[PDB]
C-alpha cells in the first residue's frame, strides 16, 4: 500500500501519458 | 504510507503539470 | 511495498525515459 | 515505506528534473 497522495500522483501520471499518445496519434 | 522520499517526488511531479499548465494557458 | 498500481506506474515511468533516450541516440 | 523500484524511480525522477532545469539556466 501507498499513501493517499502517492496514489493520486501515479493516475495522474498515467492518465498524462495516455492523452499524450492519443494527441500524438 | 510510502517513504518520505517518494511522498517528495510525487508532491514536485504535480506541481511541475500544474505549473505547466498555467504557463500553457 | 507499495499499492500494485503506483509499482505499475513506477515501471512505466523508467520504460518511458529509456525509450526516449534511446529514440535521440 | 515503498518498494525499492518506486524509491529508484522516484530518485530518477527527481535527477532527470534537476538535469532539465541545469540545461535550460
Ligand atoms: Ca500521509
Ligand atoms: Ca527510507
Ligand atoms: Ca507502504
Ligand atoms: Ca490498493
Ligand atoms: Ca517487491
Ligand atoms: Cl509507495
Amino acid at each position: 500500500s501507498s499513501d493517499p497522495l502517492v496514489v493520486a500522483a501515479s493516475i495522474i501520471g498515467i492518465l498524462h501519458l495516455i492523452l499524450w499518445i492519443l494527441d500524438r496519434l
